[PDB]
């Protein structure tokens, strides 16, 4: 099995279009500045201690800001957050500052922007930074937490956004 | 410096997950389990990670075999997900009996009728507290045009139209 080729990137992306993802906006703030981006490549690693990972495209050099600040917050998006998901995916242009202006943010522990009205927010300190081909994989220990009882979760699946009732 | 485990788990119930069954086969035996702690790492080369609890000793079988298939579940797969979660008993063989399986590249069981299946060779195994994190390169692929995805959210299964 070590000698066989990996599948084609296109075929893989097409298959991954069948793999739903809860839409997050991952954020950071600190000496390197404030940045956010719409993200689905994240998951929980452990509950003890609470640890989550995110995958950031290397091709966008501004993603280094997360590493430099050594903190990030994962904000789980709800029904009313389509505009924000679009802003933070680069769909509508705008500067980072202009993108943040579109909603109200607060903080938990690290200073990374936490979305008011998020389904959940996980505020993290970076504990591992890894290079995996096209992406940095950052592991974070969860040092701040919020959750709110919103009616719907924002989910990406089959190349479009969906709202799913909790 | 970290938050409480329970509070974290509770917050994570607001974080939806596409339900997968991850499987393996080889010299160490055949094993499957339901999970949502997986994501795509890269498309070049196609790479996926999975997180496996240490407490379930037999998860070592994935590491020993060095292959796994991630099967993305569709609408009709709720009972199957329940079986492979260990929450309704049954031996491994009894769990596999509840569905039809095939092979792609590695010999790991691939689910017939899955929305997608990603057949992987393990390229890295990492230890992270209570879990192993396995990185797999995708060497086999299947995809089917099923109408709904099985999603876990708010401690319940959901069906989401594609
Ligand atoms: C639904 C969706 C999911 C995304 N997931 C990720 C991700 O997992 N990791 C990542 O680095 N970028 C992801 N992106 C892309 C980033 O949002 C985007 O690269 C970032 O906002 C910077 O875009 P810009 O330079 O055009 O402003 C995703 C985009 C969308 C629309």
């Amino acid at each position: 099995i070590s000698s066989v080729s990996t599948v084609e990137s296109k075929a893989y992306r097409d298959a991954m279009s069948h793999y739903a993802g809860a839409v997050q906006i991952v954020t950071t703030a600190g000496a390197a500045g404030r940045r956010g981006l719409t993200l689905t490549a994240a998951c929980s690693v452990s509950d003890n201690p609470p640890t989550i990972l995110i995958c950031l495209q290397k091709i966008h050099e501004e993603n280094r800001i997360f590493i430099e600040n050594g903190v990030f917050a994962i904000n789980t998006l709800a029904g009313p957050h389509q505009q924000l998901a679009d802003a933070f995916s680069g769909r509508i242009g705008l500067t980072q500052d202009e993108r943040f202006e579109l909603a109200a943010w607060e903080i938990l522990a690290t200073g990374a922007p936490v979305l008011k009205g998020a389904l959940a927010a996980f505020d993290c300190r970076v504990v591992s930074v890894q290079d995996h081909s096209t992406h940095h994989v950052l592991f974070g220990e969860v040092v701040g937490l919020s959750s709110h009882a919103e009616e719907e979760a924002l989910i990406y699946l089959n190349r479009r956004y969906h709202k799913l009732e909790l």
